[PDB]
């Protein structure tokens, strides 16, 4: 219920553009922690971008977990049928969808939730045993393949509660059902700016963490005024080292922001 501040670091593998090597990610996390040892860190893993090997992700997660950071991971569910096209009532069960790569057939909603989603979570826990804190379910909750019933949503939220995981959401479509099940939620930046506000902050304060892009004192002031109790603050930058420059500047500016707000509320 007391207000808490978190520093959000986006971590993706090197590509022609930005990203960061495992060594750069570890070096950045060490400097960020040294700059604000009293502020939590949330690592947004896997978010023209490169990809990590599994061993690289494991080394990154191990280093961040040892520092005490929380990890948000992209589950990256396969929701399109095993490329082999389908010819029967499976066609009636596989919703045809056109993406940037043409026609695809969604995996039947029953087979995904029953066997494929729990297996993906089991493979996830086997690779990062007890080291993940939030999971991203874009293709499941906000994809063009599935419209989950309220019963199916609670079944999913039960699958990640069993693994001790929260969820990072890109939309408010299932928000109220998310808090009702008592799962931790990480609200992405530009979710409302892309309607739900105060009521849940007063209802479930310790369940909601809102990620905001820092601009000025108004960023922290508006979040506190709206009732947010956990504010994950993302700074500018693209690669991990470029984010480090913005974070180190932002830690100094945010200290002045909180100090000025404290004198006004005194």
């Amino acid at each position: 219920e007391p207000a808490k501040i978190y520093i959000n670091l986006g971590v993706q593998a090197p590509g022609p553009f930005g990203g960061g090597t495992p060594e750069e990610v570890a070096a950045t996390l060490d400097r960020v922690k040294a700059a604000a040892p009293g502020i939590g860190i949330i690592v947004d893993l896997d978010e023209g971008a490169g990809r990590y090997t599994l061993a690289e992700e494991q080394a990154i997660v191990d280093h961040a977990k040892a520092l005490g950071a929380e990890i948000c991971y992209h589950l990256n569910l396969t929701v399109f049928l095993p490329t082999d096209p389908v010819s029967e009532e499976e066609r009636a069960a596989a919703k045809p969808v056109w993406t940037w790569t043409g026609l695809h057939h969604c995996i039947p909603k029953e087979k995904l939730l029953e066997t494929l989603l729990p297996q993906k979570l089991d493979e996830l826990e086997a690779a990062f045993p007890g080291k993940l804190d939030y999971v991203y379910l874009d293709r499941l909750f906000d994809g063009r393949c599935y419209d989950l019933t309220d019963e199916e949503v609670r079944y999913v939220l039960d699958l990640i509660k069993e693994r001790g995981l929260g969820i990072k959401i890109e939309s408010t479509k299932y928000l109220d059902t998310i808090l009702e099940s008592g799962v931790k939620v990480l609200v992405d930046e530009a979710v409302s700016e892309k309607v739900l506000d105060p009521k849940l902050f007063e209802k479930y304060p310790d369940l909601i963490t809102v990620e905001v892009l820092y601009e000025s004192i108004e960023t922290i002031e508006r979040a506190l005024a709206a009732g947010v109790r956990n504010i994950a603050i993302h700074f500018g930058g693209y690669g991990v080292v470029s984010q480090l420059d913005e974070i180190l500047d932002g830690v100094r500016a945010i200290t002045e922001n909180i100090l000025a707000l404290a004198s006004a509320g005194s």
